[PDB]
């Protein structure tokens, strides 16, 4: 349906590797879009084909507030491109940069979103399992919108994974509550509850679900993590559950 004549390119947003994305524009509708840049030569050179088609097949069908949506797509034999909904406050990793902390307030409000697009998503069986900072991105308005169903269902950041999917096992859709609940302590203490400054350690701090809390974290925050972060699947708070809990409806902006 679409070509590349379609639209004129405009400002670099992010780079990677698996190509690059830009603002763009729609020449005759003046729709306002992302568009990612994907060559097809370094996509079999690395062998991703698969979860490529994929990332569409869930991203087209899927439809939340708090998701990204992918429009569509193409090609010309060199690269693919993705037609996608533009987040113009761009990613929640920047903003975590621009502040290094988040309040509690912005804090729950993204948890809130975040577990709503995650309960929407895990109702009809999907789990993403890569939901990090630089994959969370902000509307107009500033909600959240999760991006990038690549990996969804050595090498690459640990820090998100829970321990069932960094030793190989058998895993659930429990596992985006782990991300969640480090995702909950990155906001709210500028780095995730298990940095270290290698993947062998970071491996291990994980295994062990090793973190401890800077003074300034709340019991409300203490709790929310500590619950989510339990390395046994079976005891991690429903995503219902997580909407309720006290510190979420005290402090999230809903
Ligand atoms: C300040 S910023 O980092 O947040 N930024 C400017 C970039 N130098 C920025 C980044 C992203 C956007 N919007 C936007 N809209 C839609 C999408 C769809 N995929 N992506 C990826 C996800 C972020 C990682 C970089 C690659 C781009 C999108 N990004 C705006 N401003
Ligand atoms: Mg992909």
């Amino acid at each position: 349906q679409w070509a590349l004549e379609d639209f004129e390119i405009g400002r670099p947003l992010g780079k990677g590797k698996f190509g690059n994305v830009y603002l763009a524009r729609e020449k005759q509708s003046k729709f306002i879009l992302a568009l990612k840049v994907l060559f097809k030569a370094q996509l079999e050179k690395a062998g991703v084909e698969h979860q490529l088609r994929r990332e569409v097949e869930i991203q087209s069908h899927l439809r939340h507030p708090n998701i990204l949506r992918l429009y569509g797509y193409f090609h010309d034999a060199t690269r693919v491109y993705l037609i996608l909904e533009y987040a113009p406050l761009g990613t929640v990793y920047r903003e975590l940069q621009k502040l290094s902390k988040f309040d509690e307030q912005r804090t729950a409000t993204y948890i809130t979103e975040l577990a709503n697009a995650l309960s929407y998503c895990h109702s009809k069986r999907v789990i993403h399992r890569d939901i990090k900072p630089e994959n969370l991105l902000l509307g107009s308005a500033g909600e959240l919108k999760i991006a990038d169903f690549g990996w969804s269902v050595l090498c690459g950041t640990l820090d998100y994974l829970p321990p069932e999917m960094i030793e190989g096992r058998m895993h659930d859709e429990k596992v985006d509550l782990w991300s969640l609940g480090v995702l909950c302590y990155e906001f709210l203490v500028g780095k995730p509850p298990f940095e270290a400054n290698t993947y062998q350690e970071t491996y291990k701090r994980i295994s062990r679900v090793e973190f401890t809390f800077p003074d300034f974290v709340t019991e409300g925050a203490r709790d929310l993590i500590s619950r989510l972060l339990k390395h046994n699947p079976s005891q991690r708070p429903m995503l219902r559950e997580v909407l309720e809990h006290p510190w979420i409806t005290a402090n999230s902006s809903k």
